[PDB]
């Protein structure tokens, strides 16, 4: 029963969901909360490339607004950009803004410095409890990743005194010490360069006869813990440390297997030998690191500039004996041996360390550009034919299927505009028939007519889904079928990659028991039409996961690509909104309702269910809080996002705290006195001027004129509050509540039709790529072949090295051969392309 606990409590779902490992989030010191504005400040100043003048004030004063309306205030993300832009952005015009990129950055780490203050607290907790008083560690917590070595260091040197923490809650080593220097100063030298300790050496005993004083299965021991004792201090770890993760290089080694993948031939022809690297080059390239993984599951080496040297080097500051005698001589190679077997363990670790944190820095830029590539999918508006009359389209999208024109038969479904399934159809006139063509045409007419649509989609498997396209204008044409401009209605490619998931899908087999999958699929294409939002919405987990949104996307861990994923959804499902009664009356439709700011996967559910009680719809926003459906916060994040179709505000974008202004904005854009103004506002009867303003034939052209850019400025120099975005989306609103905002809906064109029918990557079917062709048919003078991937290919007349030879071209090559060619131009709309056979363009 952890449901309830989030069901209840009043804060925003994703919120609870990731400050779920932190204890104590809310009782934060004054200090951590004042270096995390700092820390998170300086994660995003990085990308913006400022001056080196420029002055950071204003830009770390938005972060630390951000961080309040976030963490203090509960605000989600949508709500902080739509209604407090004004906030996270530069007052000059073009100074800087938060992106809502940078935005959901902000929350990531946020909960990261939460979890390091955990951490932090945890071991400093854990310390006072050894009541111990060690120096290192006091002044470690007085001066200043880290803390995993203090806390190591503290299970190695006071092991005993810790196994007796516990059950409360629930002489060789003299050798060591005649080295003339503890392993804790040799730390304290590193600090200051200088060495303020120098070594001691050995009075008058030899290293070996102290030794003695009780073989070589003796003296390995000590030196193997003494090698031990000195890699723990923290000291030295961490001079190591930052001196690796600034001043590394990468070195890739091949493998057994990995000598016969590349070939010159696999994307590795730049990356098979690199060597000698730095942090720029990653910084370019992100990608570059990840291949190499992939490619490993070669290898991959972390160097140091001159590790040998460094090593080397570090006697020269610390461990050296400038006296002449013997003695000092075997003492300090005993000291070397010792020491470079630390510091072989210590660099094995710091390596290791600084090549996981490379990794995730680059994970963390393809979480990025996939949130994206994503975004760009989901940020397509309803299809919509001519555009001169915006109108939501019928559809009637049909499928070519395997393409066997007299045997797989033509699947048609209809869908209205409400989106419903109306019918299915099963067209078993062949479209190419010799005799008679029409027969394919009257019935592809007749349900033209039945039905009358707006739009046509269409896609399929192959190519033969082309020769399809194609007869359909051809059937469109001669049957004369326009709109009401008189333009031929439109056929258009859909993206099918969910068509493909819902068609062999549980939630297909509900919702159609008795349909078969090709239909499945052709209801899934006109469903994208009208809302490709919706679409990937609507798939389940794991099918959302199962997309190929981007080459590189399989190498990020699952909780990167889940929140990829997550955040693009929110982003867009806030722009575009939920209708309230549409969604508790439409399962389909409700399933974009776990996206909306403040909700979630649970509360999405129990909100529907609450409704469903009131057994009658939902009219103002308010009533949201009078019938006890949302608490404060929860209605604040999501008040703007919910609408009722049509207080006449509860339509527009405009959010309900900002509804006395919108009145406010209104009275003036009538040039309304004020005295009739303050009358009607002691009253309380502000909202009549939206009425007014909505009468008015004119109303367009007195809201354009209010100067926006005056208006904020007095509102701010009379109530020290900054809403110039907020009155920007306002009159926006008001003149037209709920405008469309995704960019245009995007159809398959040229070469994403070829790259959907073919099936060939662009990087493996370019200009200019040699390609075998099997030629086919021939012509007076021209060569035509088809290839590999069936692609029909036109070798000109003059491509052939015939003309050259003269004399036919049928007697030089043989029918059906296979001969190597280069493509040349490429019809990506007609899936063919030109291509050159002369051997000054093979070679």
């Amino acid at each position: 029963e952890g449901d309830m606990k989030i069901r209840k409590t009043d804060i925003p779902e994703r919120y609870q969901e990731l400050r779920a490992g932190i204890t104590d989030y809310g009782n934060m010191s004054s200090e951590d909360q004042e270096l995390e504005r700092n820390w998170i400040a300086e994660k995003i100043s990085v990308d913006k490339n400022f001056d080196a003048n420029y002055d950071l004030t204003e830009f770390k004063e938005a972060i630390g607004n951000a961080i309040k309306f976030i963490t203090k205030e509960n605000l989600e993300v949508p709500f902080i950009y739509a209604y407090r832009r004004n906030y996270i952005s530069s007052r000059e015009k073009d100074g800087f803004l938060l992106t809502e990129d940078d935005l959901w950055d902000i929350v990531s780490l946020d909960i990261e410095f939460h979890s390091l203050v955990n951490k932090k607290d945890y071991v400093q907790r854990f310390y006072a409890e050894l009541h111990i008083d060690d120096p290192i560690v006091t002044e470690y917590f007085k001066n200043q990743n880290s803390l995993q070595d203090i806390y190591d260091y503290l299970e190695f040197k006071y092991a005993n005194e810790i196994n007796e923490m516990f059950i409360n809650h629930t002489p060789l080593y003299q050798a060591v010490s005649d080295i003339g220097i503890s392993a804790e100063d040799v730390g304290e030298n590193i600090s200051s360069q200088h060495q303020i300790h120098p070594p001691v050496d050995h009075p008058s005993s030899k290293p070996v006869e102290v030794i003695e004083s009780i073989t070589k299965l003796a003296i390995d021991t000590v030196q193997k813990y003494y090698s031990l004792e000195l890699s723990k201090n923290t000291k030295i770890r961490e001079k190591v440390r930052s001196d690796f993760s600034k001043y590394y290089l990468a070195d890739v080694v091949l493998t057994a297997k990995g000598k016969k993948e590349i070939q010159k031939g696999s994307l590795y022809e730049d990356i098979k030998y690199a060597i000698n690297r730095t942090p720029m080059h990653f910084r370019r390239d992100p990608d570059v690191f990840l291949k190499m993984v992939e490619a490993e599951s070669l290898s991959v080496k972390l160097h140091m500039s001159s590790q040998a040297q460094y090593i080397e080097h570090l006697f020269q500051i610390a461990l050296e004996t400038t006296n002449t005698s013997d003695i000092a001589i075997e003492w300090n190679n005993f000291r070397k041996l010792a020491f470079n077997q630390a510091m072989d363990k210590i660099f094995q670790d710091i390596s290791q360390e600084v090549k996981d944190n490379l990794t995730k820095n680059c994970q963390k830029l393809v979480a990025k550009t996939v949130r994206h590539k994503f975004m760009t999918k989901l940020d397509q508006a309803p299809f919509i034919p001519n555009v001169r009359d915006p109108k939501i389209p019928k559809i009637l999208s049909l499928t070519c299927g395997q393409g066997r024109f007299g045997a797989d038969a033509i699947i048609a479904v209809y869908v209205n505009r409400k989106g419903d399934f109306i019918r299915d159809y099963k067209i078993v006139d062949n479209p190419f028939d010799k005799t008679n063509p029409e027969k394919f045409e009257d019935t592809l007419d007749n349900i033209i007519q039945s039905c009358q649509p707006n739009a046509i989609g269409i896609n399929g498997p192959n190519p033969k889904t082309q020769k399809f396209y194609k007869r359909l204008q051809e059937v469109l044409h001669k049957k004369q079928i326009v709109d009401s401009r008189g333009h031929t209605i439109p056929i258009i490619y859909v993206e099918d990659e969910v068509a493909i998931r819902y068609q062999n899908s549980e939630r297909a087999a509900q919702e159609f028991p008795n349909k078969p999958p090709l239909v499945k699929y052709c209801i899934a294409l006109a469903r994208y039409m009208h809302s490709p939002l919706l679409e990937y919405a609507n798939l389940t987990s794991e099918e959302v996961r199962s997309l190929s949104i981007h080459p590189h996307q399989n190498l990020l861990s699952s909780e990167q690509l889940s929140w990829a994923l997550e955040t693009a959804f929110v982003d867009i499902v806030n722009l575009v909104s939920v209708e309230v009664n549409k969604a508790t009356d439409n399962n389909y439709y409700a399933s974009a309702l776990k996206y909306i700011s403040g909700f979630g996967k649970r509360k999405a559910i129990d909100f529907l269910q609450s409704l469903q009680r009131l057994n009658e719809p939902l009219l103002a926003r308010q009533q949201l809080i009078t019938h006890n459906i949302l608490h404060k916060t929860i209605f604040m994040n999501s008040a703007g996002f919910l609408y009722i179709s049509w207080d006449q505000l509860d339509s527009t974008r405009i959010h309900p705290e900002d509804y006395h202004l919108a009145t406010k904005v209104a009275a003036d854009a009538l040039e309304y006195d004020p005295d009739t103004i303050a009358e009607k506002e002691e009253q309380g009867t502000m909202s009549e001027f939206i009425e007014l303003l909505r009468e008015d034939p004119d109303r367009r052209a007195k809201l354009e004129s209010l100067n926006l850019e005056s208006y904020a400025e007095e509102l701010e120099k009379n109530t020290g509050l900054r809403k110039l975005n907020n009155l920007n989306t306002i009159v926006l609103e008001l003149l037209d509540g709920f405008e469309e905002l995704r960019n245009d809906f995007h159809p398959l064109q040229g070469d994403e039709i070829f790259q959907s029918l073919t099936g060939e990557s662009e990087k493996t079917f370019f200009k200019g790529s040699i390609i075998p062709v099997r030629v086919e048919r021939f012509w007076h003078n021209d060569i035509i072949c088809t290839t590999n991937s069936e692609v029909e290919c036109v070798v000109n007349a003059q491509r052939h090295a015939g003309a050259q030879l003269r004399r036919p071209a049928n007697e030089i090559y043989e029918i059906g051969k296979t001969y190597p060619a280069k493509v040349i131009y490429i019809d990506y709309a007609n899936i063919t392309a030109e291509v050159s056979l002369l051997d000054h363009d093979v070679k």
